[PDB]
């Protein structure tokens, strides 16, 4: 037992990929582990795809990570236009003229480049349909062909659907080792609960409060910390509150 | 029938293994006798093991008592983690940084011999299998074979197979004299609840509150008190409600 | 038949034992007559036997009367036990530490003494065998040989057996005009209902109700009133509610 | 055929002695008449009894009519002492108090010769034996002998012996014309159905029920109405349910 | 062959005379033919007499047609005022005082006339007697002598006396042409069978259900419909189950 | 004996006249071959003469075949006026209306031609008299004189007067080769059983069950399969019970 608990112990990884823009969450939560789906819920508007978006940014950017995106409701185009954007710390869906500017400028293609250039980000869409398995099987490409090390899933409201694919998820996730974050519309209580391994909520006026409404692992529950939305840069920063 | 009640009366064992780090849980229940089941539930990360761990750690510590742990669930180096840390005040489990440290420090070594180097803990897991029979077995050696006081299986969730297991580990508790404790997932309603002597359950925002769901030797039901878990060491601590 | 009536009329005994600690149950019930057959019933744990053995109590010390005691599932010093802790107002299965003070107090065999000193009490234990005109012979032995004004079967459970039993306890109570409480375990529609002639449900939480289910004589049915359990003393008292 | 039908039509008796206590039982039975049976059953203590002999005596009380009543389980002064009750609205035998001040009172006496004093009613019990001729030749001796219009036979649980005597019972009240009423205990499918020309049902609680489940002469059938049952005057009230 | 065939054909009564008040029983039936003996059964007090009265009033009454009554257990009396009240659609045998009212009202004699006053019911009675041939005789005269086009046999419950009768019945049906209407009571399967052309059965809750058993002519079986009985007119209305 | 079981097994006909409407009777019988004698029974107005009608009415009309009907009960017109309706799918005698309709339109001798123009059919009734020569005279004339192919008699109920006749008819199909129907009344065991080559019951209630009680070519027993008479067209049509 004895050399087995130890290198049991030298051989756990307690911290995973370590969140961005929030003081606080990496105390509460460790970071994301392999093999554990985490939750981002809240109101419709409130900032749930942003902050993700952040995390996804800085993992495949920073963290030298591969990260998929599957999103369910908006286009391709939609998610790159975002991620260029705050890659670029401007907000293109908000100027006409930037936008403009921008292509002949030739700024667009050097941004493209300067980001997608890489095998880093792997953005999927047309998942409209409302089958599971159609979409189970692209996750688990994203993760075996793509060698994707996170996965988020946007979005989802909130049946056996949901339910199953909450079970499906979680299922897929602890198989393969991947982090999956998943980003659900809430119009604790507010599978769903259950299968999810970290689950956390944005709250809003009723500056963006950080909520850990749930953490296996750690068990750490509470109030993180809080945010602050730059409507110039789009980017969530960190609070003073 | 006087010398008969007599030599009754000063034969008779009321007071059992008493609990700790809750104020007012030994009033109501006046501890765990032997040949009881006593049956720890509550909603899943509510805090069950971490408080029958803890019991654990002080009857086989300070009780000078034996103490099995069968674990269905997880494994061995994981529960043995659980009680260094527990017993050292720290949290492995969340620190890299500490297991680290510990191993090239020599601590872990030591720490390991200062808790498992006497005959006092025997932790057994592989249990995955869903027979009763093969579990019995086990438990009853447990007792017979290493002489242990108390028996904790960890854990139940929650048909015959609960319910025959039920029967059956009430039977092995009540002609061998043995402790035991049973953990059960929740998802007094809520033979889990007939053969079971003692019952306590957590509650927790939705500080841990305990509740004696039932006790037939003391019939003395209602909530016994609050506890405090702390974070940093990982233990539940009585409180000041 | 002038005459007839008239002398019928003044021979006749409407109220029968007096219960105690529950005001409004002999209003209901007009007390226990000889000849009747009183059903005790509720849950498990639900405070049966207290309820009966603070009848017996009053019955045989207040009352006067010769109070038989058969007990199926515990023994004489245990039912012993519960009597004296009763008489004295002390519940000594709870206190280690009394059981011990009262022995060398020598205030046990006074206790002993001012309860069993007497020929008042009658307590037979194993009868643990299932043969029912091994039970019947023993009552009519407590009736006739003891003289047993009351008897108390504690208890039945929950075929013929009971069928049977019920009506060979009936026949036996009817023909010799004792009276006798049975008490049985539910886990109205709960021979048990037909031939009790009253039948009395104690309810709980899932303060104590309770409720008249069946009383021939009288055909007065509901709830009687409510009674407050003492956990101090072990005694059910009557209530404000 | 004309005047064959006429005084056919101005000969006939299509309301019968009229039932008291629950209003709509005469709507849809039109009341008892003569030649035929009418059968009263419920389950036991459900207040048979109580509603027939309060028929009885409104019947012999205020009908003027003359009432029989044969007792095949109690006793007549058990009977006697119900109907002294019944009239003077209190009950008897639940006051010990009362009992012993009514006949030191002189109102015993008093009221004997008030109810009985007459030659109104006819109380014959001792029919303990199961032989039918022996009861129907008091039967119909109470018929012819004491002239009685009115025979209620207390009573009938649940072969030949009741078929046989509902057919003789049957036959006895076509060919002499008298009521005959029947007390049945039940423990429609619930002789004693062909025979009977009226069958009345009274159900309780699992404020008692008084369902019509047959009426020959009628065909209206269903449930007359509701009667609430005194427990201070032991008579069956009209009810406003 | 085809001249043969015509005329066959153009000469041929599929529809007899039509039944009243259940919408469908035409339908799996089209009617009474001559010839054919019709069997209408069900249970005691089913409604079975006011079905066929019913018909037999509209035959003759709406049809035009000659209907005799022959009546083996109840009075002529009893059958006219049956008649009269239904025609009248008032419940005579029900009210003490209609009866009254109408005989010195001189409705009764207007009733009568306006009824009877023709020649088109024959209602005869006494056939007490168990002799079938004596029986037969009579028919046979209500068919020849006074024309009748339609017979009602009222009744017969479920040896030889039904069966020949039943036989005996059939012959003068189809020798004569007159249309049998046979009442059986019943306490498929349940000559009767055989001989009987269609058989009608009524049922009552476990509202008359019609269910016809058997129809030779049609052979379309199965529920014909349902009908509902007017407690205040005595007629038996088309229902809309 | 090689060129004799040759031009044997080339000369066999195993497969005769197939039947129509019950999916699985040609697979247990084979059809119907010359020489043999079908018997199809069952109850009284079961559908015999439905079934075998249909099946002449495909062997004349769609095999090619002539099919002679002697009938002993019923009329030519009748039988003429059944075979007409059931090949124009309409029920003229449910009809007074069709029948009326059909003879002034014109189709009803554009339907006698359309059907009976040709030399296929054969109808003969009038053998109301008992005596079998009579009718095997008639019979081997049909063959003989008319050349059918198929012959059926309609019908027999299940003494000698059978007895002989079934042997007497199984000797007509033996030596002639046509194929014999007989229709018989049965009100295995219910010379029928014995002469007869195929065995054919009707079912009903516990929609028609079609069992194939008895087939000496085949051997193969049991039931076939069911059929559902259609009440609108008069048609027994294949099932899918």
């Amino acid at each position: 037992m004895r050399e087995r608990i130890r290198e049991h112990l030298s051989s756990e990884e307690s911290v995973g990929l370590l969140f961005s823009g929030c003081t606080g969450i990496n105390d509460k939560t460790l970071g994301a582990r392999g093999g554990e789906v985490i939750m981002v819920t809240s109101g419709s508007g409130m900032g749930k795809s942003t902050f993700v978006r952040q995390q996804a940014l800085q993992w495949g950017t920073a963290m030298g990570k591969k990260v998929g995106l599957a999103m369910l409701e908006e286009s391709v185009e939609e998610t790159a236009e975002d991620l260029i954007g705050l890659h670029n710390r401007v907000r293109l869906r908000q100027s006409d003229s930037l936008k403009r500017e921008i292509i002949e400028n030739g700024k667009f293609d050097q941004w493209f480049d300067e980001l997608f250039g890489n095998d880093t980000f792997h953005l999927y869409d047309s998942f409209a349909e409302a089958e599971t398995d159609r979409l189970l099987a692209k996750l688990a490409y994203m993760r075996s062909g793509l060698g994707c090390d996170v996965i988020i899933l946007d979005h989802i409201s909130i049946r056996k659907m949901i339910d199953n694919l909450m079970t499906k998820l979680k299922g897929f996730a602890k198989s393969t080792g991947v982090v999956l974050v998943v980003i659900c519309h809430l119009k604790d209580l507010r599978a769903l609960r259950q299968l999810s391994d970290t689950i956390i909520a944005l709250e809003r006026n009723q500056l963006v409060l950080v909520r850990i409404l749930k953490c296996r692992f750690t068990g750490d529950t509470g109030i993180a910390g809080y945010m602050e939305y730059n409507k110039e840069t789009g980017w969530l920063e960190p609070s003073s509150y």
